[PDB]
DNA sequence: AAAA
DNA sequence: AAAA
DNA sequence: AAAA
């Protein structure tokens, strides 16, 4: 099966490693043997103005998987919400308290539903494919953070005298001349992996070590030589 | 110590990777240093005739790990459901009320207790052996389980126009000239594998990557 | 940041793999990368006399840290509890049961507050130091319990018939001629590590395999050749 | 529900 | 809450 | 509770 899903994520990070704000949204084409994209678009936001309990990120990211799913006419739509598969279009205040969720998530959902069901409907009268909460279930949805990762860290290249960002959950970056890898650090999930070209930009230093506060995530820091 | 643990697992998916019946039902001897298993028994289902909601799985462990303890003669019986540890010997509705599991699973074992209870019960007066199940927190029981899915793909090249079958949790498949290799993609289990013996058929391909849909479980293709 | 932390890990089993009780109280300074520790102290318990049942580690624990941070003057202090982050001097009856753990810890942590909020406040009025229960999220308290591990190790091999000693989770050991490595074994984790001097005896043999009771802790066992 |  |  |  062909599948588009899009997430959210890396984030700048201050000194004492608090997130600040949310950097790259991606859609990705996840095809046959699922282990990578080859074809997929990012929407960069501005860390520096961003409400990390605004909830902007899952609007960012059904729009631009249906923007990428417009383009390359996917079986289904995954979107990044553990919600049990349950059909976007089929979100409504019925459905969600019938849901195996927390009260926050059941409330954050009622509230959401308002734009994202209406759009999603639309969508599935368009073209019959489904956009569904499945969240961490899914392996496009995991590929799709790996590539949030990479644009996060292509994002702090471009814009860099120093930068912390924190990396999406157990993902490591590798800096090459010409491109930057990201990589699962979980050999469950079976070898997970993006790649962007970029051009590395000079008079930097790179580092990626374990953030002390947040367990299993990595931090990205850029220092300038200065 | 010597263990007998069993475990029920590897299923044949349809084109949408969605489980038609599970496969094998493995039953292992598991000896020091609890990395493997070379003593083992196995029992195909019919995947095609198969009610996934139906708990035949657990009753067919049980019966195969017997089997096995019978012939081997281990310490105790490790059976794949997690539930503390309890004797399966002791398992009535009073101290299945106690246990602090969902009410799905208490309506599940005060069903099963009626058959299985006298069995362990019996069991337990003819050897002196336990049998307890104590799931996730068992390394044999995980050890059927890398083996359930060894004898899933055996299977599958056994009965190959086409075939997709799905692994149990995170672990890998090897396909050499004349045997197939599961090891547990975990380096947190320390190593756990297992290895079974059989002819490998000629005019075949093969691939092995994750289900797209159900993360950190792998999938097992094999074409004519 | 610079982060002191501290852990009580390592266990004598008995023939059927069951806990005697509890080896090692470590202390780590743990500094950027966040990846190990160069500074630490040890208080080894008695495995044969301990109550495992209970709470003499944690006394010990934020005793041992709080003379390692004397020493060192950290950030903060990091105890190993998972409590979501709460000061210890800022804890009493109230802010016990607003905290979302089992009915079970609430209790518990009513009657160590009278001996540990005191101590955590005199501290905290001498060096404005805070000491947070943050537990599971804490890189720097999983370097200790690494740690806790590796001196488990060193005691077994100073105090070996034959000794069973039960690691802290998903962790490895290696022996080597004038010292001890230890390394989680989840690469999750981003590689952390631990490494300890000391004198290997000699007619000793060793070997690490799982323990089959419970999934994912390792054993390190030591016969003697006589 | 999501984020580090 | 912690421990193997 | 188990299964992918």
């Amino acid at each position: 099966m062909r599948i588009v899903a899009a997430d959210t994520g890396g984030a700048v990070l201050d000194e004492s490693f608090q997130p600040v704000g949310l950097i790259a949204t991606v859609a990705v084409l996840v095809e046959k043997p699922y282990k990578t994209s080859k074809r997929f678009l990012v929407k960069y936001a501005d860390p520096y103005n961003y409400d990390l309990s605004g909830r902007q990120a899952i609007r960012d990211e059904i729009e631009l998987a249906i923007e990428l799913a417009r383009e390359v006419s996917p079986d289904v739509i995954h979107l990044n919400s553990t919600l049990g598969g349950i059909e976007v279009r089929k979100l409504d205040e019925s459905t969600i308290d019938a849901l195996q969720i927390s009260d926050r998530g059941k409330e954050i959902w009622k509230e959401l539903s308002k734009d994202l069901q209406p759009l999603a409907k639309k969508f599935w009268e368009e073209t019959g494919i489904e956009i569904i909460a499945i969240g961490k279930s899914s392996v496009p949805v995991r590929i799709a953070e790996i590539y949030a990762g990479i644009f996060s860290v292509k994002w702090a290249l471009d814009n860099v005298g120093g930068l912390l960002v924190g990396l999406p959950r157990y993902m490591e970056v590798e800096i090459k001349k010409d491109k930057i890898i990201g990589k699962s650090l979980d050999p469950r999930e079976g070898g997970l992996y993006g790649e962007v070209k970029t051009e590395v930009p000079q008079g930097i230093k790179w580092e990626l070590y374990p953030n002390p506060l947040v367990r299993r995530f990595m931090v990205f820091e850029i220092t300038s030589k200065s």
